[PDB]
């Protein structure tokens, strides 16, 4: 019923992730599982039929090379919102895990005025960014929808090519499935970004938690300023052992959502990386503006979208968990305590190897990995323009 | 009238922008802004005409390749005073709070004997360095006229190639375009020139305020050694309080002057390496020593020295920034005190992580970056070459 | 008889390696050492003659470009075992010594309890990873059986293609040469991945040596809690002692790991990458699923898996060896002693820069040397697929 | 006469130096100047008319792509001993400021036992290393002589292809070309030869230097140990003292041999760039093992060699400074001084961040440069090969 911490704080985030589809069976009644429980599985057999009626308009159509890459790319397009479905019920209990790592967090008392500061500063932009990623799929739904209707070649009228043991290009009931498709695309681009959002809005309470982290240090710093009583140092080891147990807490959720998504988040970047290296081939042959045009640019402006999502949220925990060590620099350390001197004297040696989401231990999702990828493709473009 | 810090220091550097267009309109008396506001209008206005000009000579010159990449490359070059231009009104609130950052330095009382001693070492290099940019643009002014006289083709004898809706090559009445382009030459070499050197300036203005920052260290810690009366340890406390609050606000300046210049420093460097992949097509097609080749040379020379310009105080403040640990450690800290001895600890923890301006959070401007840039251009070079 | 130590944690992976024919002639009776070190001798003679026999098939057959490198690649898989063969007694001394450095470990008397918790945590990974890598030999030594006898051209029905001054194609009697050949497979084969997985056992060894050391450190600090008697400070520092003498004593480890076997992992590096620049033009002429497609990914899904099979394990020393510094972390430090939090000061400088395997200190061996090496391939092909 | 330090170290190798022909006029009797600064004038002119001899060649040979990327090698290959000839007197009071920063060391009373120990290993080595590179140079005097005399194609038996005004292929008089082309490349490829040995024996001090600063750690701590008297803490800070200003010191000559030579490395490296990339061109047309191939390798196994004696010594460099931490590690410091201890914690913060020699700021001379370079190499060839 209600939800014990975390869970609490993605709750638009949840009930899209159940709505469209991922088997996530935990955060509502059990007296609603099994009419939910059929439904993901239907939703999977929905999916695994149209991708499936992809390979047998790719196998078919292999004789075309163009044909041959324009197909590859649209079901290395849907490639991820297939992995993605079946990395959530595979990989399953770690999500659980991180899902519940904050259902006892720590406090301390007159001191947690900066606690729900940032606590609902963090549920704003977890939820503001939920509504402006979701929504922007349904951008890009509408925004593959318009151009499957301003353009004819004699081909099916069809949001996404691929064959149909019925007719589409002479029988007019394939209506029935343009709005099949519009299900599945709309499906698509769902329940692969809202698994994304997921894990993009873990990081994002990570990083208001440091930002909060970051603001206690000044306060906590006047506390141990004058030469002093006990329960002065009592009061200022009870504030390091709020901080440090919060800050030990956020290193426990972060290696645990490198721990969670670090395993798709690869088998996303590689199929990207197949995917980019096609868009580049795609990109050659633009004579002009055309409606083909706002097909490359329509997958390369969305599939680096998909990289640019992740290495933003994973660049701004790298940004905020280096930021401590300067955060912890000023506050006015310098007529501290000598326990608390020795406090910064550890902090700044353990925020200077900052947090970093490990894409399965390969790369960790830096902007700089952004940079890297936007310009691998750039390099074997202009290769390819040269080479043609 | 009077100015009440950093901006009476960059007091050249500031009047030159505000004569040549930017849209600055704070460092100066009331009674003289509406006529100045019309200025900078009218100045856009003539960059946007003659810019606009550009593509008209572009767009119809479309059926050759070759005078297609050659026109590419002058609107191209010629795109960086246009965004500088536009940078600094949109992105101009922070450009005041980095100039203002500095209207309440820290100060202590006898030991500013090495304040003055560098604050003046600014002043002088910050003018040194605008006196050689700015005059080394007016050098580059004459070095495009002077290659315009020396050569024709039938072509219209003209600074910039572009159309005119009057006669050129026909009309003798040309010294008015002629003069319209000297002009326009002189102002965009210039407005984007005087932009570059204010953030530039104020890198040089932090590297010789961590060069103060360095020097304080010994003498700081002679204060601390021998046991030690109240006065002292209130001496040496003060003097680290100095120190440590200098030091973050000269972090305050340069994470201000990554905040401020930094998005368009990523726009600069964007657009060079659409030159530089432009550059090595023309640098490909060079047959001997001719007026072409003072071209290819005469763009790369100058595309490749404003990347040099960053380049170079973006790391001093890196070899600088870097250097503070070095110097924390040659001072005598083997016999300071131990709140000396702690002091030391925390300083060589966090002149570490060397402060380095981000490029819009891509990268930061090294000069391992302008090795990488150069390094780029000669290898899609020597690609090229063998691809020919 | 018995020993010392950590060759009596390798029994199983040194028993393998004295009988697939490594020159180890240390670690058994006296009186076994002759008739062993004759079997040592004549199988480096029957590695020499077949290999050598590749030769003058490579030589003879060099007017064909594709038998060139098709057998090139086959004569540069099998000189891995040759050289590692002949590293082992001429880099021998450092082995023997490696093998030693455990045989006086430290020990702290109440606290060895997580001693033998991972003592024998090891000896099980350590004996699972032999009996996984040397089984998947095995595999691959059936994997490239099963693969002869599937195809013909005409040409001698022979596992390995090479020539022999009897006859194969035409003498029925080749039943003794592919009984040799297999015997050569499966012992180049193991006597290739026997010495690499003593590398990759003895990082495991000092992963799980860190694992341990990792878990004193809570219970390491709580000792210095609370105001102390001096039986606490005696016990306190004979704790610390302990843990750096063991931490001492596992870097004395790995810098000799580093040292002894890391001129032939350079030399194994160096093979590979001359072979997976001969792989990718094989990868290019793969027109469908054929036999000859398993040869070409046969050849790549395991001259990778050398390389991977060091890559996992030299990116877990990097990452359990940082691991340490967010593990001394998390211990309640905060309430330790002044001499226990002066301890973890030192660590977390220490624990940050990890413990690398340097390839003949060129290259350490990370996991985004595995990357950078798949990278390095596919940007080879990629290229090279454009230019055919 | 007698020299008051590392002048006296390098007395071998400051004879060659002079010997060659090096504007280096310090180091010996004022009554020996004036008929030495003669003999350096005549040589360099002696040089500059050989090496402007090949321009005449160059140029004259500029009809032929293979004899013109020939002759530019050699003329690129003879362009290190000209700058580096030309960069001694130029840049020149560094070098012996380099020199002469030794000449008042530190020293400890009764633990100058170490220093002595690790004082004489140096000048062995450094001894050692000029008797190994100068050696190696005249076996490559002769691997250039040797190989003139058995080929011939008409062309002028030549050492090096070279204009004459008079006649080498007809005139039998150019025997005294060949005696004077011996004595150029005898003197180009010591005078190179030289000079980057003193800068890579500086290093190698350095190094050894460092090594001795290792040894004292354990002796040192060992005082700090026990309740001490002041007789100790006045003898341990003491032994603080030598061992900081030690180095500072050994920092203060890697930042002067850094600065020193640390521009003619860039000049160096920038000339092997563009020598690299000529090479490989080179190394496209070998057909087979000829008199050709050991040109093509000739020069390839010896400008990777140049690069190659930077990069070993200047790797023990950045491998020898960050050991200082490990090694500050392997004391007892758990049962240290207080003031013994917090000695340990900023040692270990100036020992991570180690010594590089920057190369004009550019790049860091590692072995990892070296691994780039020659990595560079490969990926320019099997480019070109594939290119070709």
């Amino acid at each position: 019923f209600k939800h014990q911490g975390l869970v609490a704080d993605l709750l638009p985030n949840i009930r899209v992730m159940q709505g469209v589809g991922h088997f996530m069976f935990n955060y509502y009644s059990e007296g609603k599982k099994f009419p939910h429980r059929i439904y993901c599985i239907v939703t999977l057999l929905l999916l695994l039929l149209q991708y499936g009626m992809m390979a047998v308009n790719l196998m078919m159509e292999s004789d075309d090379v163009d044909d041959l890459t324009a197909n590859t790319i649209t079901m290395l397009f849907f490639l991820h919102p297939i992995v993605k479905m079946i990395y959530f019920p595979v990989r399953s209990k770690i999500f659980y895990k991180t899902l519940a790592i904050w259902n006892n967090p720590n406090s301390h008392p007159l001191f947690a005025e900066s606690n729900a500061r940032f606590h609902a500063l963090a549920i704003t932009k977890m939820r503001r960014l939920l509504f402006c990623v979701a929504g922007a799929t349904i951008f890009s739904v509408i925004s593959w929808t318009g151009i499957t209707f301003i353009e004819d070649s004699p081909i099916p009228r069809l949001m996404i090519r691929t064959f149909y043991p019925f007719n589409a290009m002479s029988g007019a009931g394939h209506v029935f499935a343009l709005i099949y498709q519009f299900y599945y695309l709309v499906i698509s681009m769902a329940v692969s970004n809202s698994l994304d959002v997921l894990f993009c809005s873990w990081l994002l309470f990570a990083c208001e938690q440091l930002q909060h982290l970051k603001a206690i240090m000044k306060p906590l710093m006047e506390l141990s300023a004058t030469g002093l009583t006990k329960k002065q140092e009592m009061l200022v080891r009870s504030a390091i052992k709020y901080w440090v147990e919060r800050h030990k807490h956020v290193v426990r959720l972060v290696t645990a959502v490198g721990d969670a998504y670090g395993v798709a988040l690869l088998l996303h970047m590689l199929t990207t990386t197949i995917t980019l290296t096609l868009l580049a081939y795609q990109a050659t042959k633009v004579n002009g503006v055309n409606v083909y045009a706002a097909t490359v640019i329509g997958y390369l402006l969305y599939t680096l979208g998909q990289v640019f999502l992740f290495c933003i949220f994973g660049n701004r925990l790298i940004e905020e968990s280096s930021s401590v060590m300067e955060a912890a620099y000023s506050c006015h350390w310098y007529d501290g305590s000598e326990e608390a001197k020795t406090f910064v004297q550890i902090v700044c040696q353990q925020c200077q190897k900052a947090m970093s989401i490990s894409g399965a231990k390969f790369f960790t999702v830096s902007l700089d990995l952004f940079a890297s990828v936007l310009g691998a493709v750039v390099t074997y473009f202009m290769v390819l323009v040269q080479l043609k």
